[PDB]
């Protein structure tokens, strides 16, 4: 069983999802990224359960050498794919999990586990209701409060029935529980049998498993505190990664749908360097537009502007020219502040065949500003924004050299 | 055995850092932090080869170890800025030892050889120019890139009228030695394998600091004759053409790290932001960044402190154990307006609060340009200074006080 074991699952498409991307530009992320990498992209891609700041730690993903010189503009369109892949498919993860959440316990299993449950505050000579720890095992409207709440209550009820939870603890490793979720955060489970079953349980998750949650009450229809009580830990701690799961992805939308913004920008400058690349990069707008001023109460759907930045970005591999945003960007703030301009340099400007349709007022047009440190004292650091108009002037400038 | 005149990779017991650069703390940190696999690039970057500046940037993919993972996105342009200076630091004295060897190649005794060896040439096919003039270009820099190809032009006539077919010869020669440690150079055709060789090793040796004078065919063989000498003509000039491009490349350089430093800073302010105890040295690295962008003296820009004062910083941030994600934070910050600084993996709460935490924020502020329409004719951009991280940070710390 791959999907619940500790194997690393990939599949035909480095996990990208179905219906996200063309074959070709599967086969072109896939051929560009450094070998080395392939594996992180692939685990990445999956949608493995993670805040949104790891998710932009974790990526680290190299073109081949062979693509050193858009490795500027590329290396940002590949992590912005991987991203939009990782929240896709992390959204099937999360609905997946809430229903098995939900769905854990039936009626009967439900009884089992009350019932258990009274036997032990009887036996404790306990006021508690077990109807209610049993709803709230199935509770996702759960405060953080809550949820150390009753996880406290039954570390103390396994105390009391003379569970030594600290040695049993000690001797466990829980790391098993993590290695295919990053948002969870493991409860001190008592024996090495559930922490084996939770842990396939949470592998399952991730991998898409088709089985419901395998609970111990449930597996030996056993109503014994050790088999319940873990039980609930499970359930409880599990509940509380899809609250953080649910959060962490619509902060992750929010971060691609700015980072649209930024990638425009960046692309622009490379349109700058290729213009014959005009209609290409004018989508690549058109659709970062289009995520920015989305009204639907729909999802954001990403799958259009990542399939317009790498028909982009394959013309600009096309051109042979270094694509360096900052460094250009440095250079025309340079030269505007009056050889410095960068389009006279061949490594950086392909001309375009035909100029009526492409350069003059023919060029696709985006304010470039540059903010810049002008003054420091011991309480404020004071930038100055810089705009850099004259920018279709030095392209005009570059276009004549060639001639 | 030569290594600096070679084909093989000279790195020093500093991974090829300058001396009197960085601490011996600050190269073992670098040493340590690099993933083992990059070692080697940083090496070879540090070393100063000849390249462009965008040559520079495209090439500086630099991972630090998985260990480092939290703080990549703050600690790996830190350590790119500062093998970029290394760079320009070892380049500028790779340019003045290039400069000297190109102006000394050949002493006056080996300029008579040449000019004598090319008035034969000139004799022999009935042309009135000068054999001085030409000798004299070849250890000339003061040269516009239009009399240089010229001078490239005329050796190549000279070398046809003489039998010479400049296309069959050099056509299937290897030219690959010559770019292997200089990418500004750019190869005019020789006419032998043999020139390729010891003109590969001249290179070679500018970037490696060998204390050779260059090579050439005419001085090391004592010949006049019209290969040797001619061969010797193309390669001074190319590497003369070399040096001009070289010292135009260093100087933008040194303009993109001056720039660059003020966006390193407002990377930096962010993480600042998720430790405010740093605010001291976070103050450092800004003033640093601003007397690189505001200094009046004539004398050239001086980049150690500030890659010091970036060093000392990012080590404190490193041991705050939170995930510095410069991009991520500004995105949230601007999405209010959940908290980024009330999450744990973000925010290190300072112990003394007056000093650190409200008023006593450093300020910088944050600007974000934003796409907020666009035509068939354009992507419409507007700047947006964003609310004080103040009430933000200083919201996160009441959260971690009850």
């Amino acid at each position: 069983d791959p999907r619940r074991d500790t194997s690393l699952m990939i599949n035909e498409r480095c996990n990208f999802p179905h219906n996200m991307l063309s074959e070709e530009n599967i086969n072109f992320i896939q051929d560009a990224v450094c070998n080395g990498d392939l594996g992180a992209v692939a685990a990445l891609n999956s949608g493995l359960p993670m805040a949104p700041y790891m998710l932009e730690a974790l990526l680290a993903v190299r073109v081949k050498h062979r693509l050193t010189k858009v490795r500027q503009t590329l290396e940002p369109v590949i992590c912005y794919t991987i991203s939009v892949a990782h929240l896709i498919n992390g959204t099937r993860i999360l609905r997946s999990a809430t229903a098995k959440h939900a769905t854990a316990w039936g009626p009967n299993d439900k009884h089992r586990a009350e019932s258990g449950l009274r036997r032990i505050y009887r036996a404790l000579n306990l006021e508690d209701n077990p109807f209610d720890l049993v709803e709230a095992v199935g509770d996702l409207d759960l405060s953080q409060g809550a949820y150390e709440g009753y996880v406290r209550h039954i570390y103390s009820l396994m105390k009391s029935l003379g569970h030594d939870v600290g040695h049993l603890s000690r001797s466990l490793d829980y790391s098993t529980m993590t290695v295919f979720n990053y948002l969870y955060e493991s409860p001190l489970f008592t024996s090495q049998e559930a922490v084996t079953m939770y842990s396939r349980n949470l592998a399952g998750i991730t991998k898409m498993s088709r089985e419901p949650f395998e609970t111990l009450s449930v597996v030996h229809r056993s109503k014994e505190p050790p088999e319940i009580l873990n039980d609930m830990l499970f359930l409880l701690s599990v509940g509380r990664m899809i609250v953080l799961h649910q959060e962490s992805l619509r902060a992750l939308r929010k971060n691609l749908i700015l980072t649209a913004s930024a990638l425009c920008s960046i692309l622009y400058t490379a349109y700058t360097q290729v213009p014959e690349t005009k209609s290409l990069f004018r989508e690549v707008a058109h659709e970062a537009h289009a995520l920015l001023s989305s009204r639907s109460p729909d999802t954001p759907n990403f799958r259009p502007f990542v399939a317009c930045m790498l028909q982009f970005i394959k013309q600009i591999i096309a051109a042979d020219v270094y694509t360096c945003p900052r460094y250009l960007t440095n250079q025309i703030l340079a030269v505007t502040a009056r050889m410095n301009n960068p389009y006279n340099d061949q490594n950086i400007f392909k001309c375009p065949r035909s100029l009526v349709h492409y350069v003059g007022d023919a060029l696709f047009k985006k304010t470039m500003t540059q903010e810049l440190l002008v003054s420091c004292t011991d309480q404020e650091a004071t930038y100055q924004t810089y705009e850099l108009p004259s920018v279709s002037e030095l392209v005009g400038e570059g276009v004549a050299k060639r001639a």
